[PDB]
Parts: C-alpha cells; sequence; structure tokens
C-alpha cells in the first residue's frame, strides 16, 4: 500500500538554487550542505501519512564500494527530526499520491556520482535516481566557502576567462573558454580523479586539487608534444585530448594551457580557481637564488639554454581552507606539480618565504625571488663574470578582475616592494636559514616595450665613461628569438659598432631596429631577446644589458553593442588595419562565442594591401541571456592566431501579450 511510482528529482530548479543551471536541466547537480528537493509519487494514494512516513527510509551510495565508514553510505528516515546539517529529509507538501521531500547533504560530504536508495520496511532496496554532488562555495560551513558572490561568480561560475600572456612590459590578453560547465566536463573530471584510491578524503578540496594537479602535470607531460598547430579553443578540447588521446594535441610552445586546464577542472567540481600569469618567472632552479645566463662576444646565446632559465612568462589558484597547517593560511593556494607529486601552496608562504610549512614553498620563492648572473662567453673558452642591469624575476602577476575584462594586479600578494624593509628581512632570513642547512663603464639600453610586426624601433644605448682617459669601447647589439620558457628560438641581429668615448663624456647612441633588417623571420609566439654589450680596452669586464620586446600584431577592432536582446539579430563590426609591408593573404575571419554562435563560423575575405583597412560585418541573433563574448579570429599569410574578444550582455525580451 505504499508503492513508489516515480520520483522527480526536479533538476532544473534545483541546478538553478545550487548553481549548477549552466551544466544541465536534465540531470541534478547539486552542491554539498544544501538542501535539495525531489517529489516522490506513489502508485496508490497514500491513507496514513505518519506510518508510511515510519516506514520509509532513504540510502545515499556513491563509488564502487560503498560504506559508512568510507562516509561514502549514509541512511537516514524522512522526519523533521533529521540533522539537516548532516544527510537528512523532510516532507515539505504532501498529497494523497506525492511527497515532496527536502534532502540536506552534510558540508564535508564526498564528491561524485551518487544513487539515491529508497527503503521500505519489509521490502527491496528501490532506486531513485542519480546525482553529482559538487563542492558549495556559497556555504559557510564548506572549505571551498567564498564571501563574495562576485568571487563566486568569477571564480567558479564564469565560462570566459582571460588568460594573460606577453611580456611584463606589453601584456597581451587572450580570450579562453574555460568550459567548466560544458557537458561532458564534471564526467571527465570525475573519472580522472577516479584514478585516486582514496575516496574518503575526497570531501577534502584540498586533497582533491592535489590529486588532479598530479595526474594534470602527468597528463601533459604525456600528451603535449614538441613542435594551425597553435590555434586554441580552450580547456576542454585539450582536457578531452589529454584524456582519450582524439583531438589536436597541444605543443610545446603552449605549453602553459596546462593551468587553464586545471582551472578549468577544479571549477567544475566547485573549487574557486584561477589563471595567474608570472612575468619574468624563475625556473629549474631548485630553489637556488642564482640564475646563470650564458652569451657570447656578439651579445647571443650559442645553446638551447640552461636548466635553469628566466621564462617571458609562466599557474593555477585555488580557494579552500588549510586545516592541516597552522592557523592563518586559508585563501589563495597554488598549485605546484613537482616534475610526480602536487604541492598546495598559500601564497603567503610565499610572500613571507614560510620556506618549510609546504615543500614546494622554496621553488615557488625562488621563481619569483632569483637574481641572474650574466657570463661572457670567450672564443677562447674562458667563462667572465659581466657588469650586468638588474634583471628582475616575478613582474606584474596578473589573473583577470573580478566583475570585468580588466586585468588584475597581485605581485603585492607574492612579494614585498623591491628595496623596502620588509622584503629585506624575508631575503636575509631566507639566505640565512639556507646557509644554515648548507667599471669605468655603464651602459643604459633604452628600448620600446614592443616591436610592431614587420615594423621599426628605435633603441637607444647611453654609454658614460667615468675614466679620466678616452676610451676606445666595442658595443655589440643583438636580437634573438626567445620561447615563452627561455629556449632559444632564433638568432634575428647583430650589430658590432666600434665607438671612442671621451673622458667623463655621456654619449647617446641610436639604432633602428628593423624586421627587414633580420636575417630570418621570428617563430611564431617568440619574442625578442634584445642585448647590449660593451668591451672596453683589456679591462676583462663587459658592460651588459638585455630587454624582453614583445611582437605588436595589428589591432583587431570589434564594434558591438553593449546591450542586446535575446532573439533579436545583432550585428557585429570587425576592422583591421594592415600596417604591415607586404599584402595580408589567405585571409580567414572566425567568430564564436557561447550563448551567441553555435560553435563556430569561419568566412574568407579579400585580400588587404597595405595601408587599407579590412571591415567586415557579420549578423547572428544572441540566444542565451546575460553576459555574453563574441571572440573573433584573423588568419592570413603574414599571421594566424590573431584574437580579440568583446563582450555584450543579452537582455530577455520585453514582456507583452
Amino acid at each position: 500500500a505504499l508503492g513508489i511510482k516515480s520520483c522527480d528529482f526536479q533538476a532544473a530548479r534545483n541546478n538553478e538554487e545550487h548553481h549548477t543551471k549552466a551544466l544541465s536541466s536534465r540531470r541534478l547537480f547539486v552542491r554539498r550542505g544544501q538542501p535539495f528537493t525531489i517529489i516522490l509519487y506513489f502508485r496508490a494514494p497514500v491513507r496514513a501519512f505518519l506510518p508510511a512516513l515510519k516506514k520509509v527510509a532513504l540510502t545515499a551510495q556513491t563509488g564502487e564500494q560503498p560504506s559508512k565508514i568510507n562516509r561514502t553510505q549514509a541512511t537516514f528516515p524522512i522526519s523533521s527530526l533529521g540533522d539537516r546539517k548532516w544527510w537528512s529529509a523532510v516532507v515539505e507538501e504532501r498529497d494523497a499520491q506525492s511527497w515532496t521531500i527536502s534532502v540536506t547533504t552534510p558540508a564535508d560530504a564526498v564528491i561524485g556520482h551518487y544513487s539515491l536508495l529508497l527503503q521500505v520496511s519489509g521490502r527491496k532496496q528501490l532506486l531513485l535516481g542519480q546525482f553529482t554532488l559538487l563542492f558549495n562555495p556559497w556555504n559557510r560551513e564548506d572549505a571551498v566557502f567564498l564571501k563574495n558572490e562576485a568571487q563566486r561568480m568569477e571564480y567558479l561560475l564564469n565560462q570566459n576567462g582571460l588568460i594573460y600572456l606577453g611580456t611584463a612590459d606589453c601584456i597581451q590578453a587572450e580570450s579562453w573558454d574555460f568550459g567548466q560547465f560544458e557537458g561532458d566536463v564534471i564526467d571527465l573530471s570525475l573519472r580522472l580523479l577516479s584514478k585516486d584510491k582514496q575516496v574518503e578524503k575526497w570531501s577534502q578540496p584540498v586533497h582533491v586539487a592535489r590529486v588532479l594537479g598530479a595526474l594534470l602535470h602527468f597528463l601533459k607531460e604525456q600528451r603535449v608534444l614538441p613542435t594551425l598547430l597553435n590555434k586554441r579553443r580552450g580547456s576542454v578540447p585539450i582536457l578531452r585530448q589529454w584524456l582519450t588521446g582524439r583531438g589536436r594535441p597541444v605543443y610545446d610552445g603552449q605549453a602553459w594551457v596546462l593551468a587553464a586546464v586545471a582551472c578549468t577542472v577544479l571549477r567544475c567540481l566547485g573549487i574557486p580557481a584561477r589563471v595567474v600569469t608570472t612575468f619574468a618567472s624563475a625556473q629549474g632552479t631548485g630553489g637556488r637564488l642564482l640564475i646563470d645566463e650564458y652569451y657570447n662576444e656578439e651579445g647571443l646565446q650559442n645553446g638551447e639554454g640552461q636548466r635553469g632559465r628566466i621564462w617571458i612568462f609562466q599557474s593555477t589558484e585555488c580557494w579552500m581552507t588549510r586545516p592541516a597547517l597552522p592557523q592563518g593560511y586559508d585563501g589563495w593556494q597554488i598549485l605546484h606539480p613537482s616534475a610526480g607529486s602536487c604541492d598546495l601552496v598559500p601564497v603567503r608562504a610565499v610572500k613571507e618565504g614560510t620556506l618549510g610549512l609546504t615543500p614546494a614553498v622554496s621553488d615557488l620563492f625562488a621563481a619569483i625571488n632569483a637574481s641572474c648572473v650574466v657570463w661572457k662567453c670567450c672564443e677562447d673558452g674562458t667563462l667572465e663574470l659581466t657588469d650586468s642591469n638588474t634583471k628582475y624575476v616575478g613582474n606584474n602577476i596578473s589573473t583577470k578582475g573580478v566583475g570585468s575584462d580588466r586585468c588584475e594586479d597581485i605581485t603585492q600578494n607574492y612579494k614585498y616592494p623591491e628595496g623596502s624593509l620588509q622584503e629585506k628581512e624575508v631575503l636575509e632570513r631566507v639566505e640565512k636559514e639556507k646557509m644554515e642547512r648548507e667599471s669605468p663603464l655603464y651602459l643604459l639600453l633604452k628600448a620600446p616595450s614592443s616591436l610592431p610586426l614587420r615594423g621599426d624601433a628605435q633603441i637607444s644605448v647611453t654609454l658614460v665613461n667615468h675614466s679620466e682617459q678616452e676610451k676606445a669601447v666595442q658595443l655589440a647589439i643583438g636580437v634573438q628569438a626567445v620561447h615563452y620558457n627561455g629556449v632559444l628560438a632564433a638568432k634575428l641581429w647583430r650589430k658590432k659598432l666600434h665607438l671612442t668615448l671621451s673622458a667623463n663624456l655621456e654619449k647617446i647612441i641610436t639604432i633602428g631596429l628593423f624586421f627587414s633588417n633580420f636575417e630570418r623571420n621570428p617563430p611564431e609566439n617568440t619574442f625578442l631577446r634584445l642585448t647590449a654589450m660593451a668591451t672596453h680596452s683589456e679591462s676583462n669586464l663587459s658592460c651588459f644589458a638585455q630587454e624582453d620586446i614583445a611582437i605588436c600584431r595589428p589591432h583587431l577592432a570589434i564594434k558591438m553593442p553593449e546591450k542586446a536582446e535575446q532573439y533579436q539579430p545583432l550585428t557585429a563590426s570587425v576592422s583591421l588595419q594592415n600596417s604591415l609591408d607586404a599584402p595580408m593573404e589567405d585571409c580567414v575571419i572566425s567568430i564564436l562565442g557561447r550563448g551567441l554562435i553555435h560553435r563556430e563560423r569561419s568566412y574568407r575575405f579579400r585580400s588587404v594591401w597595405p595601408e587599407n583597412t579590412m571591415c567586415a560585418k557579420f549578423q547572428f541573433t544572441p540566444t542565451h541571456v546575460g553576459l555574453q563574448r563574441l571572440t573573433v579570429e584573423v588568419d592570413c599569410n603574414m599571421f594566424q592566431n590573431l584574437t580579440n574578444y568583446k563582450s555584450v550582455t543579452v537582455v530577455a525580451p520585453e514582456l507583452s501579450a
């Protein structure tokens, strides 16, 4: 007299209440520690409510071997005296034939796929349906709790990311589709997590982020190939290709996508995450605070590079409490893969040099605090020290701002101001702990931050003679192409000036930096390493200076209305001026964007001669309400993968009859 006809999980309503509406309207995705409502339908009318209520019990199971000691299986009754903090069910509305039941999960429940099962006394267990349980940044008792709604929207719900690339002095923001609410990302993430066998620890955000980071780094090492190859469409195709092997592989010039992929997996699981870019990052030192750079007599590097390099840019940051640490380390944690295992490092441990809190504090501290030493490499084979400009590491630590497409500088979270008292104290304490455990010429190099592609720049070299006697200096200037990770790509240009410097005189030399004078075109994704080396007389000391120059491509201007009505046609015009020296040939323009365009559309447009302007218009109809983003990519024979973006807020239609 108590048979069960069906069970409505009400996935649409619950997913909207549990901030999983972008995932699905059919499957139930709920966040732990928050009630969700199901409707239970009886085949026959229920005569007496209270005895029937006493007859029914609910069981929640996750995993292949669910048990109560693993906290993977919980049995609870349907009554108003259930523990709302724990697994509990209560009837909130009822009819003769249907019970509306509020079901609560504990704030520290194990995440993953769950089966909800109903037991009637003296009857077999019945499966009511499935649901997936995620971390809850909205729940104050949850370890991933975020104070601000804006921060929850940015670090969990926002699928349109910005990854900052380029150099410190020319930061190029790349539109990136995290796609954490793409339909299969949650399943892929949980299947990747199932490689770890300590499912009782899947309630802990620290353990999940540490496991996923080690697994994703292992997949990056297994799948990223040596070197369009550089055409990217966000984290989701990369994750699919890493887990399955099917799809376009990523090549080593874009190995920085690991941070974005990790951000996507964590955000999909419910852990707030952000992608952070650090410019001039000292990698591969093993905690050592010295970087050795080697240059030949022409201000150029002969080899591929040392193991310890200063990368032009290089991270995933995740938000959670740190219960197993001393107090005060809640908040932002850096996932750091070690070749392997993954350590979660609190950012303040890096800022305050708390080397010994976690095993990876030393390496993360060295990446943004090392000093570069430059050695001249002679034809004799001598390796000689150089008076060198200071090459600062850890510059312009950037991540996407909250609630806009702007760039937020977070460097002050990782480091005290240079030359300040606190930085002095931290560096002295770190150096002391490490120790216990174990000339007349001046060169000033002025360069532009960026060089227009197929364009011209002017560089300045200031030589000041401090001697009482005039000097015969040899000024070697070299331009070389470097990959983002400091790997030498191609020698481009070299000059050898011979100057006479008057005693006690400042001399300024201006040099034209021209693309057309380069011996070969810089490879794609590379940066210009400009060097100046001054040798005088027989002092054996060479003044040296270096700068990283970005390559600036033509600006892809997108003109679109700020507001747009859903289901009404919208026009976006795109303009691109050919500032290059050659016509743009084989020209393809692509448009995409979640909630604006299904997948993407590629178009061909006519060749654009130098000093001409392309102007393409596109009509499309937005179909999804909210803050959407249109991404436009332009390819030609002169350049490829030139992307820009623009945001449009899509409003619902005006209510009428």
